[PDB]
């Protein structure tokens, strides 16, 4: 005659669809499923905010292709970890973003409950679906729904909201037992038509100057001997987006990432694999493209994508593993891309890393690093040790890592993304921790690092092997911006101050490294320990450009 | 260098997209893009309500597989029309809203301008995706944005904002022709796996009772011949759904339309092919089920749209005709469904359709017909004449057609949908008649009819052969109801109205129908006239029932 | 130990709030709700489609000052009154939608319920409020701040959403009568400070060209009287918006109404009196204002709708009747207005009717009526008898109707509103008959009126003094434009159809008008009748201009 209840069937339906593991912030109503998750003997990483557990939860879901849980309370709690859903779902992370909410009645009659929100219809511009389970029956169908929408079609970030009431109602265990169940294929390939590859097929064997542009879709699809194979029967050149890079080993000698400008603005052909022609591409237009449209070859699973900036000449939709196995047997015995353009590239990107070598070799002042060499240092210690995840962003300290830090496994850089958001590094520190059980290290720009800084203490709690380098320059993009007035501090400006010491106040390791030299030891001890550390690089405050390379973007006064 | 402006480019440019046909209402700021599109040699249906035009946009999507597309005006009239786009997104009929907009300075500051709205926000829960097109250079691609978002994956509608300042911004001619193209491929073939395919084959081919659910998305798909060939290869059992009707023959032998529920309660193996598991279905559970869970195959394009009610266990993903296609070649050459259970289906059919014989030629007095022998006269016509498009509403009305009247032709049926709409009627009638160029048949309850009936002018304007059957019983479900106090009308009481006198204030032709041999001779007349006609057919007002048979869905007062 | 119901306490619970009065359309979850209502002894008009129970619903707040009630079932027939809700909250008509509602567990998930939307945050963006009454115990505080919410502040819609479960819940009769209560004071009175007063008193006592504009808030707040008195202590000339007609007599010898273009770009200081500078004054800029910012005094309920626009100098926010109340005794003594300011209006108000009374009398062609002529047949009749409403739509229909109609009587005009939406008529009259138990009449031009065309019927049933005059020029502004190809009619076209034939369709009383003499012996007969008329004015289809007065707000080609 047995009794279960919600949280129960909850963690049940959970386990049923592989979920192992949610990141969050406890408290009413909803510490008791927190607490029973951990009973039953599945992990909880309790964060300072939950907004940064929810940009674990985003990044858990890209590494694996299941999505990340995210569990928060209601009204206030939510909304700090929907802001981390929307930014799963424009980056197309799987996510489930599950929270406690209040009284049906008085929510409706807004008469004022503790913390009073539609949470369902506050997450609906955030998410793919908004979803709320009220009845403990419906909890096992409600679960497979949030997976199936999170997995399925365009993968994106799924809220499902959980009132107050669902988790102490009951029903019998053989019922419960009786309504579990595992979705079949939650995640479901899709097969181009003949045609649609045919056409891409033909666009590419009468390239003259073809180029493929990997983008994080891509590397997501975890397909990556098959599209290695496709670039290498091709011989066409190809270039990765930021967190495509290592999807192949970014030394591999058809990379043209060195000479991106004058690749895309040449080029004939575009093959785009899983990346959008947004504003990392600049639309498909300006002076980036030549000032032409181009011929586009695009894979991708979301059919409306499709001319959503630019006319697309041979659109294939589909998901990247089918598509691309497709498209190779579609090309199979063609003739390689043409010598002189692959040759023409490999001269310019030879030349190009030559003079970047130059930089990074270059001496500065004791706590006056720059970019080139400071980072020279981590790229020569990711050459060494790949099996390592790469959490990385800022504005210079985004771009530099990125032209500079060669990656050579898929699926270990993780950076701001489609939205170039600062706050997403402590938490992609935790979860690429927790998922792959491999060190991590982060490129943190120290205003970037601010956003979510107090994660740290989290990391430490956790003992989880994370290096954070502290790209440390005293401010946004520079560090020495003028008083605009006697005695009053600019709006750019940040303290340059003793991040080692932060690390060390929670029982983390803090470095601080004034030289290269320094910089190297300290992260060769702090990896190999594998034990939460800080690095304190001290960067020349004078050594930045205003947004990196975005510059351009900016909005300046003329008069 | 000669110029064009904005009204000249979308219209170019729907063109491009082949698009001939809008329907709409004109006004500021809209009525010269419907003049121009009218000089231009292309058609455009004026209606007397916004709703109208929307929902004969939505079928004409329905019926063509390219988005119906309705031009309204600002706030009020894109309103009336986002109402239909809303029931086109939950049918899943590919349609396209255009309605102009006021100022956007005035508006987001809401200052109070004409007819004031942010009309793309307000359509977002009713459509699939709401643009704005807000410069001339953005034509193009906004077009084919909006109908590759109907179109592909779930068809479905979308909102086009066009700002009053679109249409008279100017561009030259040859940039013009430079941004001008059309979509390749905009809904595209999506192919599932063998492996999908093959667990579907193996439930199939193990299955004791099986039966095949067609629904409106199995006749959208426009793949007759493969669905037929499926259901006469693998010898099973089917069922249409209401707007499924004439995918194959009503009469077809394979047919379990006429014994459905014993059919549901005992079957085995159930595939749906495009339908979903919805209230239609009572959610795939209770008495209608046999209180059990079924093996579930489900085709449909919608990967999420699998365990959204109870679980499948094989889910195919893709287009129907692509699954339905490798699902045929999979099972070839397996034995046909269980003859005893093909033939006790049958035998319960025979037996069902001699009883409705019986209540069909049976005799009633003048102006007081009963659903049976009215109906059986519109039965007869459209087994003669089954080349007709059959719009049809109401309670009673629709309930008692869906039975009766048996549709021999695919997509020719045309019905409440999804939402039960009472509304449809007259905008339906007008697409279905432009569209197809042939002759309509409307069974109007005529509570249904006055949603729309002010469109008999519209009908009676543009000469369409369209015969309107008015089932007048004097109001909703039944025309007697007492009343409630002295002297004052029951609520579900409605006149027992000359609609004859209606038809013919307009230009029509009028019939009052008294007996079935009456309506028969009206009905052939009107059909072969080939003009705007309107059969008022006298029905017994005590004939129908309580909101026909989903009776059981009402809530009563039990105190 | 008596129980009670859900829908039981909802009738009591809006009883207690002094509805008497609902206006819908009947059918699943909320029928019995309608029938029970009757049965208790409270009216129930039925109509035809739910928007136009919805503009009724709309107009009885405005009239009334307590807010009209809609209901209508779920979903489709939601979105058909929420149309209307929507257009009460825009012109600040106090107004509650009732309406059935799904299953909370099946809609939450998207499964496919019957009828299935958020009905609740659909409505967001179109009322005050949106609330959902989920139990029996909560239904008199739902309704308590469903009225509230409607007549307080600026007056607006409110959606109240009634899950089909409340209906069927029960509690004790006892505890009902505890929950049950009367709201003290809904609609409470708001008194401007002193200094707010006083600096308005100032800009008046300093005017040298001052003017009054009465907007139809000052209508609503029903203080005609004392408005009046304001007028006439000040000597102030003034002038009516749309529906603030007749708040002073149409006649009175200070309006300036015959010369606003004058008064308004001439004016130094200018009295908004719950009047919006929305569109409809050209936001207070442009030359219609003499290209610069008058001194605006302006009277608001409000308080953020100051400065929307323009700046105003005397920011008086409150309700009308306190404001105006102590704006009289702080302009008490002071000198009338400038005697050459008020002169000067007087002798082009005198010019410009003397002018007009001249096309009133001229003669057309049997059949071919103008504007003037035949509308100067109505304005002799109301001035005749003045204690009728005046429902009024359409463009050229509306804006001479606007001129030429003197109304002597506060609340009787009636029309298109701040959103000029053409579908307000035929509702309007019914709610207009129904809550004055007098005569109405409706000038409606032909396209107005197939907006609501069909609620005729409904008219009808009810038996309602309605007379609808239908300017009948057989088209959108005119009825005369060319064929844009050979056999195919204009986008403006609209059959010069027999309204009569259709009025004595459902046993009303119809009429054809080809002179002013048949109009007017008609229309004599019509309102003596007491009963429902139509008369069919025919007018010449070369009469009107393109959008009325409102023509330059067109957009043209000019390429
Ligand atoms: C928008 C964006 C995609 C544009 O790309 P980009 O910066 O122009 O190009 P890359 O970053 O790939 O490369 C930078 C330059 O270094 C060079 N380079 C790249 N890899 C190199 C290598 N390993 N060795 C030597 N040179 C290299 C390239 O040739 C390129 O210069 P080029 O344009 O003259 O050819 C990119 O700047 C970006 O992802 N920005 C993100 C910014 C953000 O979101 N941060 C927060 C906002 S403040
Ligand atoms: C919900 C719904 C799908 C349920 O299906 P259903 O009505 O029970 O089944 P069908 O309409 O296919 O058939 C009706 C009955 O007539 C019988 N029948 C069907 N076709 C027949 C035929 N041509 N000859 C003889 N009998 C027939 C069937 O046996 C069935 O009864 P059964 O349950 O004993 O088997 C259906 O009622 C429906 O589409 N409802 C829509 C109503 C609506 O939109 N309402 C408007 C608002 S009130
Ligand atoms: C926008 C709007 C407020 C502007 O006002 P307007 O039309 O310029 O001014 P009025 O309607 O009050 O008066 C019209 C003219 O008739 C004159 N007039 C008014 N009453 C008169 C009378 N009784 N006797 C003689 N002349 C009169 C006025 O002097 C004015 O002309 P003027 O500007 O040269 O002085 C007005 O046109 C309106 O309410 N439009 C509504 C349109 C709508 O919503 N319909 C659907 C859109 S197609
Ligand atoms: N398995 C998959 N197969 C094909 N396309 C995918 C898959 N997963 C995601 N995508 C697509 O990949 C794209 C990712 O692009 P984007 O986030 O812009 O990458 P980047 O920023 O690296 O260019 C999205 O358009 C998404 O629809
Ligand atoms: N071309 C297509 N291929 C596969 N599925 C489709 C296609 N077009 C529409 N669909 C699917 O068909 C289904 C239609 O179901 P529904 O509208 O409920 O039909 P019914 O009411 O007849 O059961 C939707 O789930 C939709 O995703
Ligand atoms: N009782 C009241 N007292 C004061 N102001 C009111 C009252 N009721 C409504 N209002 C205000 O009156 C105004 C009506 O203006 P509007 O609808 O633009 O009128 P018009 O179109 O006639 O100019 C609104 O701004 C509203 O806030
Ligand atoms: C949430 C959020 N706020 C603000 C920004 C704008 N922004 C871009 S980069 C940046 C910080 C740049 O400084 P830093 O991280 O220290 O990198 P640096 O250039 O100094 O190396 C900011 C605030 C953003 N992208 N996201
Ligand atoms: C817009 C809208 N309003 C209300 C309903 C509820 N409703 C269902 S059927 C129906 C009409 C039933 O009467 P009728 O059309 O005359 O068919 P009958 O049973 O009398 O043959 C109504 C109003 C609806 N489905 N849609
Ligand atoms: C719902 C809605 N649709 C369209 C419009 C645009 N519109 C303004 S007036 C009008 C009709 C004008 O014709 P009519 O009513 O016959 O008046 P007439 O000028 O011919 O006398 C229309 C469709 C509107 N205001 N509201
Ligand atoms: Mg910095
Ligand atoms: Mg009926
Ligand atoms: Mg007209």
């Amino acid at each position: 005659v047995e009794l279960t209840d919600g949280f129960h069937v909850l963690i049940d339906a959970l386990k049923m669809n592989d979920i192992d593991t949610m990141y969050g912030v406890v408290g009413i109503p909803i510490t008791n499923l927190a607490r029973m998750w951990q009973d039953d003997g599945q992990r909880f990483y309790s964060f300072r905010h939950e907004q940064h557990a929810g940009y674990a939860a985003s990044i858990a879901g890209y590494i694996e292709g299941k999505p990340g849980v995210c569990l928060t309370v209601s009204a206030p709690g939510f909304l700090n970890g929907v802001t981390s859903l929307a930014h799963a779902t424009t980056n197309c992370f799987p996510m489930i973003l599950l929270s406690g909410s209040s009284e049906r009645e008085i929510v409706d009659l807004q008469q004022g409950d503790y913390e009073e929100m539609d949470q369902m219809n506050v997450a609906r511009p955030h998410c793919k679906a908004s979803f709320r389970i009220n009845s403990i029956k419906d909890i096992p169908i409600g679960i497979a729904r949030a997976v199936r929408t999170a997995v399925s079609g365009r993968p994106g970030g799924v809220y499902v909201d959980l009132p107050a009431k669902l988790f102490g109602q009951t029903i019998s265990v053989e019922e419960a037992n009786k309504l579990l169940f595992k979705p079949i294929d939650p995640a479901p390939a899709q097969i181009p038509a003949e045609d649609a590859i045919a056409r891409a097929a033909d666009l590419i064997k009468n390239a003259k100057r073809p180029v493929i542009m990997l983008g994080k879709g891509a590397a997501y699809a975890q397909c990556d001997d098959e599209i290695r194979a496709l670039v290498e029967e091709t011989g066409i050149p190809f270039l990765p987006m930021g967190m495509a890079k290592g999807l192949l080993p970014d030394n591999h000698p058809q990379s043209a990432a060195a000479t991106r400008a004058f690749a895309l603005a040449q080029c004939d052909v575009c093959v785009l694999i899983g990346a959008r022609l947004n504003w990392l591409m600049q639309h498909g237009k300006g002076k980036t493209w030549g000032d032409e449209l181009k011929k586009y070859v695009q894979i991708d699973i979301q059919a409306n994508e499709m001319d959503s900036n630019q006319p697309i000449a041979a659109p294939v939709v589909g998901d990247i593993k089918s598509a691309v196995s497709l498209l190779r047997k579609a090309l199979k015995g063609a003739p390689k891309a043409d010598a002189e353009w692959t040759g023409a590239l490999k001269a310019k990107v030879d030349g190009n890393k030559a003079k970047l070598a130059g930089k990074m070799t270059a001496e500065t002042p004791s706590g006056m690093m720059n970019y080139s060499n400071s980072l020279g240092v981590v790229r020569d210690f990711m050459l060494a040790n790949p099996d390592i995840s790469l959490v990385n962003e800022g504005a210079n300290a985004l771009d530099n890592t990125r032209m500079i830090v060669d990656m050579l496994k898929p699926r270990k850089r993780l950076d701001s993304g489609t939205w170039g958001v600062m706050g997403i590094g402590m938490g992609y520190c935790v979860a690429a921790a927790a998922v792959t059980g491999k060190p991590v290290i982060a490129v943190e720009g120290d205003s970037a690092f601010g956003f979510s800084g107090m994660e740290l203490e989290t990391i430490c709690r956790y003992n989880l092997p994370v290096t954070v380098i502290i790209m440390n320059n005293g401010g946004i993009y520079k560090g020495n911006e003028a008083d605009p007035q006697p005695g009053v501090i600019s709006c750019t400006r940040l303290t340059r101050g003793r991040y080692d010491m932060m690390m060390e106040a929670f029982g983390g390791k803090g470095y601080v490294a004034n030289t290269p030299a320094e910089l190297k030891a300290a992260l060769e001890e702090a990896v190999a320990s594998g034990k939460p550390c800080l690095i304190n690089a001290m960067i020349d405050p004078d050594a930045g450009v205003e947004s990196g390379r975005i510059k351009s973007l900016n909005v300046v006064s003329k008069v």
